[PDB]
């Protein structure tokens, strides 16, 4: 699934992303704009043996278990096929994992370069929240 600018946002809000970790619904909705572009199927196989899975592209290596990546720790204690889901329940759950386990948003080279330093709230301007 290809996801709307708005209709993520809603989704995200809906699973209390808004202002988790102090980190304001822009910045959860800019990641996801160019890790993956909305859409919750995208893959990126890197050449070190781990893959990016779903809309916020969550690497195998520590997060997720596909059962062929070197050293899995799977932090989330999910398969990575259930980040490819239409729902992003798995993906939202684990993200906060993901912050919970002491990153920051840094954690996505896609919000650090192309969010971080942003007016992230335009990103849900306009919509009905």
């Amino acid at each position: 699934k290809v996801f709307g600018r708005c209709e993520l946002a809603a989704a995200m809000k809906r699973h209390g992303l808004d202002n988790y970790r102090g980190y304001s619904l822009g910045n959860w909705v800019c990641a996801a704009k160019f890790e993956s572009n909305f859409n919750t199927q995208a893959t990126n196989r890197n050449t070190d043996g781990s893959t990016d899975y779903g809309i916020l592209q969550i690497n195998s290596r520590w997060w997720c278990n596909d059962g062929r990546t070197p050293g899995s720790r799977n932090l989330c204690n999910i398969p990575c096929s259930a980040l490819l889901s239409s729902d992003i329940t798995a993906s939202v759950n684990c993200a906060k994992k993901i912050v919970s386990d002491g990153n920051g948003m840094n954690a996505w080279v896609a919000w650090r370069n192309r969010c971080k330093g942003t007016d992230v709230q335009a990103w849900i301007r306009g919509c009905r929240l």
